[PDB]
């Protein structure tokens, strides 16, 4: 027994199966005791990566993603996964391999307070004192991570502890089931009595929703009562963008127009501009497990402390108890004007002349057709940009709960593939499809040869404008020094990025090669990449 | 005039001529300023390859090189060069938009404290409090970063000031000569003494020296009274590897058998295992700026608190004044017999069987051979890897002061990239040849979009062995749950990511095909990657 | 047959440690007695505010590091005080806290708290004992760090596992190492003589680095050689006396803002010289400091001189007698007569105040400054601290030899002054330690009366008492509790009869005569003189 395999049958004893990192010293012997030990290990090739990767693993598989990294600068790279899954809400474990305990202050190989240097980034920060206390402080961080509103946890493991050895072998950590709680039934009866007496009611869904899974009570409250709902952008697919109760395509109408608003794990932050633009006479309701977040930004009528799932089902049977036949399908039906004029704008963008080539609307209409008809909402998509990202919200659609990964509450570049690496190890009967802006796509772009290597068939899909939301379409004459900050190299040949992994690439101009490509990618064995040039102009 | 417009001329009046970084909210119109005030902009793919770059260039170029990113996750991601030029003791200024200051507290947008962030990886971080501030914290940031023992600093700009505007230009920031210092008289005499009563001194030249730029006062140093040097990795080239006066290739037992050594600019961290193999016996002279670092890890028996050039001039003086001649040729030539030891076990390695493949040895050799004929050693050298960079440091000899960059005192892989970018841009009429093991290039492989699209001709050298230290031949047979930590995919074809930025790739397995692949590289303008697959065993 | 406890110790003790100011308990009480085993003097305080403001005190009347110890949690919570006085005042000392179990840690311990974190930004170098082996080393770094460079305060971490281990085999012990110093460069030498040697009206602003370098001879030898203006800051004062012909102090503002030429030695431009924001742009300024980092920041400056101001002042004062030049300056000091005299002309309009009966804070201190002069003329050691009470003390209370007088410092902090007389006494106790402070500052750490008569220190404290903070009320009995107001303390609480809970001696006093003889009752009493001195009420 080692530090190594102590480590490693902890982790083993609470279920966790893959790992995602980079190896070297120390770490390398830890990596190979989780493998001796069953766990499979993805091995990438930047740690930011690998800790994006840990964490929308932990928020498909509803509990912690383990990300493995040396000491010094392999943690510093992997903060960015922590803040990422902090930010989320997600559940993961980052193990950071540290400098000899008793060289710490002599300016040892990779020497850093990693404690304290993810203190600020964690619900969980610690270091293994020795071996004896290495399954507590591994199920400490995995423990704290899933409970209440998930977040990332640090563990750190010296390097006098990975190489130490002993015979005995400590108390391994038994699974606990998450407990969880119900809002209080005063609580809860003020809220069922708020939508008893509304008009337009409008439940907004968030991730919190969907990382809690709590599609079949959601399904089963909006089809009785008809009650409207509106996504945000992970939770899209939770029920499907189709649904006939989905206000999505006239949110910021419904929104304002609603009288009662359940917040379902979502958060009055940014992406719902703090609450700024509600209508102050509608009512909240907020389901949320973190008491803290309660009538912060915005007044809210009732907090509801509670699991989601459960949540729903109690407002759905206090609703039942009155007997009375609610329906507020009403609402959902007068937003469909404004949802036929935002069709019309949309078509404006869809019959826009060609520059020769595409816009961002006329190539990710391309795309939603084709997997359409090939996969009827069956995949795992991946979406990272910006006016890639934003049109391909609105454009391309999602049709089942878990099956969408984006920028997130970070709006962070970078995510694609260690994202796509997530969903494809969550789902290796399906395709997974990384649509990807030609900037966003560069943070990540090396990680194709981890997907190649680990049998990672992914779709790649660049929508590509030469720039951060625009670009330059010739820069030979542009003087150096007055080369435009927002600019990439025009043309750059992203689909020749697929040879060195042994893959396929195809540079597309027009919907048609785009079509013809699109066909290719769904059955090759290894990483497709399609390179779609679009007009370079904002 | 406008806070992006207030920090560009604060920037410009301190002599700023290139920033790198990544652009995006809020920080577009700051990049388009800086721009605008004539100040080259080198727009990265990763805010770490930026960090790096900006930390490098701040080393090469003895002032603070400026990396610019977006708030949040984008100045995360560039703690990573924070934290490597802290360790490295480089000046650099990292530049960080962050979101709108009365949204703190709200979930902003990027929320994050970036100044509490970057706190414990700088000399100073602050933020900009008003537009009538800008310059005085601009000002502050890169004076500190220069002074004393030089490292990295942070400015923040809120959003809210990023678009303020104003007619009133405040007082721009004038230059200001850094003031050096020197030692204690008594100090100085003493380490004289010490040097006059020796037998075998050595002088120990790390790249504080290389930094302080004493190359000229050394080499007059070391010639006329024939005293042994020894180079840390990156102050190789001061003298060149192959002077008369070089102990490097007998560095274990001129260490051992020194009895004074003279510190020039190098720590006793980890890199000289903190002083624990010297003999006790050895006097140890210290010359460092900071004078906390005398007297911790080692007893010494002088801290000479002062600037490194000066400082050796006056121990020159000190030697010429007595008017007994010195000479201590006799040290280095007692060093001869190991010498040729090492040169014969070298010479094991370059005539080891073939594979068919070469090993690191007779890969690196040959890359040393082709290398000295075309430059006869003036070129740019960045090396990276573990065996990969650890046999260039042993057969790529250096010629020139800080004409190489390794991964330094943190053994960070990511660099490679981002100090090419800035050795490029420091010498643009010289050649930049940046030898990686195939890890360590794929930290930051993408960057060869940067370098194709800014102009800078790269010349990369890739020593693929399949992974890190070693690597597999064979993973198609593998169960991907049993698949090794260390192995990457057998037979990667980097030389093929050329194409995508418009270069040319060379896929090379021997000695002949690497000379002829290598001469194609020289005047050709664009990036080239030479892919050298080598020996995957360890 | 050793412990962490005794490794500690005699590591400390090689490093010529012989007095630490702390407080005991669990597990630390091993620690300082092994302290006391090794010949170190152990001064138990009575809050760990007030050890770790003496540690800093100590360090910097005595040019090495003073030393704290406490226990673990709270103990270093409320130590981090004293660490915050010490990097801001730049002076040396050790904070050593005992830590819990470290097998414990994420457990709940016993006042678990991550120390070195907790210390980490108020520190030059906060680090734990891993082992038995590493205390020499720990210890060693933060000695040196403390004091090398700009000096400051460091951590030092021993955990509850550590104290109680025990090994046969010794380290081995720190060696003492004497601090390197650095000299300027001689272009930036050269270039500040020059300016200097073509001055009309220079002045040297002389700061608390001056006094901690202990460079008064070297300073002294200039300024009268060449008749050089000189102005010092707080605790700077009595550098040079306070009534020396060349001490520009009575027209302060007036000579900042006329110098064409201001030679800082060991002053920063910060808060208390308005960020240098009153001086004229055209005045060419020479900033000594052996902290690069400072110069060219707040303030345009003209040289940096990077260097130990000792030295630096010998050096500049060579380069004037090279030249064989007999420069002089008192024109610019004969320049500020009329504003010296302008200035006292003020002061004695608050000395010629009609009594309410009570004094005012000039007539109680002019009093005070009386008495104190004919008892000492100078030699004395005095704490300041306190609001109007301070700057009143400042303004008439003469300081005439270095190293001589502690105020609030560059934190203005409230509850340095018992702690800052325990050190001053334990530095000088052939010397009488006079603490002047107001009523509101004394109740921030009062209680150390009973360390000053356990231990044997005499002090002598006169509290200025105005019934508040800046001002008071004299009835609060007719005051409806919800409306007191926030400045005001009881009227006439009676900080005199302190003093017997400790076997020393109070006084009451209401009126210059009274004042003058319970002073003279204080210079020979063996315990510690408390003069509660009722002054007017009023703002
Ligand atoms: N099981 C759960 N029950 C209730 N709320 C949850 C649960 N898990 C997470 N949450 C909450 O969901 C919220 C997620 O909000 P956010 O990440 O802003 O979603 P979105 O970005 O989709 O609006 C967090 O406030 C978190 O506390
Ligand atoms: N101008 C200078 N004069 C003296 N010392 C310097 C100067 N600039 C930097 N230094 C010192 O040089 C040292 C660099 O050492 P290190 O980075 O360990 O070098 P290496 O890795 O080459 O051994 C640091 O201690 C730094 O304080
Ligand atoms: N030996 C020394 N030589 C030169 N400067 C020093 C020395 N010791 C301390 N200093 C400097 O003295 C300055 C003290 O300034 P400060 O505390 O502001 O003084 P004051 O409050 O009296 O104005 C600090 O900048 C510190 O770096
Ligand atoms: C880590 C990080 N760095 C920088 C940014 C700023 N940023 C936001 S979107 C974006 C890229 C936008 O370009 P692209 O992906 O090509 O999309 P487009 O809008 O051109 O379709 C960048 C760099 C960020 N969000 N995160
Ligand atoms: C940021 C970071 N992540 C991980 C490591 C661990 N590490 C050390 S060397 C190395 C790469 C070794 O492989 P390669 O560059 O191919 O060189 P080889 O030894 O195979 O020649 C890695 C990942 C590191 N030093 N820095
Ligand atoms: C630790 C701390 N708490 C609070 C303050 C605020 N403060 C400044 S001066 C002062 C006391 C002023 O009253 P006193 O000491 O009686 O003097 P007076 O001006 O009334 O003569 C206080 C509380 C401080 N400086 N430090
Ligand atoms: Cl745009
Ligand atoms: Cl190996
Ligand atoms: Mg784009
Ligand atoms: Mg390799
Ligand atoms: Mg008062």
């Amino acid at each position: 027994l080692t530090g190594s395999s102590i480590l490693a049958k902890s982790l083993k004893s609470l279920g966790v199966d893959v790992i995602f990192g980079i190896v070297g010293v120390p770490v390398v012997e830890v990596a190979e005791a989780c493998i001796a030990e069953g766990i499979r290990f993805i091995g990438c090739r930047n740690e930011q990566s690998a800790s994006f990767a840990a964490g929308a693993w932990g928020y498909l598989n509803k509990r912690p993603g383990v990300c493995l990294t040396v000491s010094g600068p392999g943690v510093v790279n992997a903060i960015s996964g922590l803040y990422n899954a902090q930010a989320n809400c997600w559940p993961m474990i980052l193990i950071g391999g540290s400098c000899e305990t008793n060289q710490i202050g002599m300016g040892a190989f990779q020497e850093l307070d990693q404690v304290d240097a993810c203190r600020n980034y964690t619900k969980f920060s610690g270091k293994c004192a020795d071996l004896e206390t290495i399954p507590f402080i591994v199920n400490k961080a995995y423990q704290v991570s899933k409970a209440g509103r998930p977040g990332p946890t640090y563990v750190d493991l010296p390097a006098d502890l990975i190489q130490a050895t002993t015979s005995k072998l400590p108390k391994l950590p038994e699974p606990f089931e998450t407990p969880y709680c119900l809002p209080h039934t005063k609580d809860l009866s003020a809220a069922i009595e708020i939508l008893k007496n509304s008009k337009r009611p409008l439940l907004v869904v968030g991730k919190g929703a969907t990382y809690s899974r709590c599609e079949n009570e959601l399904k089963a409250l909006v089809e009785e009562f008809n009650v409207p709902f509106l996504p945000t952008p992970m939770a899209k697919g939770i029920l499907p963008d189709n649904h006939s109760l989905n206000a999505g395509s006239a949110r910021s109408l419904a929104l304002r127009k609603a009288d009662v608003i359940v917040l379902l794990g979502a958060r009055l932050n940014w992406m719902m501009q703090f609450g700024n633009r509600l209508n102050p006479q509608t009512k909240i309701i907020h389901v949320d497990i973190s008491p803290e977040e309660f009538n912060i930004n915005k007044k809210i009528d009732i907090g509801l402390f509670g699991n989601i799932p459960e949540t729903i089902e109690l407002i759905h049977q206090g609703l039942k108890k009155s007997g009375k036949s609610y329906s507020w399908i009403h609402f959902k039906n007068e937003l469909q004007p404004n949802i036929e004029k935002n069709q019309e704008k949309l078509q404006k963008f869809l019959t826009a002349p060609l520059s020769p080539l595409m816009n961002h609307q006329q190539a990710l209409n391309t795309v939603e057709e084709v997997l359409s008809k090939q996969f009827n909402g069956d995949y795992f998509l991946v979406s990272e940009g910006a006016r890639t990202m934003d049109v391909t919200r609105m454009l391309v659609s999602s049709h089942l709960p878990r099956r969408r990964l984006d920028a997130g509450t970070l709006g962070v570049m970078g995510i694609g593939l260690g994202y796509a690496l997530a969903g494809q190890l969550t789902h290796p009967d399906k395709k997974v499809v990384a649509i990807m802006g030609d900037s966003a796509f560069g943070f990540s772009a090396m990680e194709i040869e981890t997907a190649a290597r680990c049998k990672l068939p992914l779709i790649i899909i660049i929508i590509n404008n030469n720039g951060i939301y625009h670009g330059l379409d010739d820069i030979k004459s542009v003087p150096s020094d007055k080369l435009p900050s927002f600019t990439l190299m025009p043309e750059t040949r992203y689909d020749l990025l697929a040879n060195s992994v042994y893959g396929q690439g195809f540079l597309v101009k027009d919907s048609t090669q785009l079509q013809s490509a699109l066909q290719k990618c769904f059955n090759f064995d290894g990483v497709s990449i399609v390179n779609v040039m679009i007009d370079h102009r904002p």
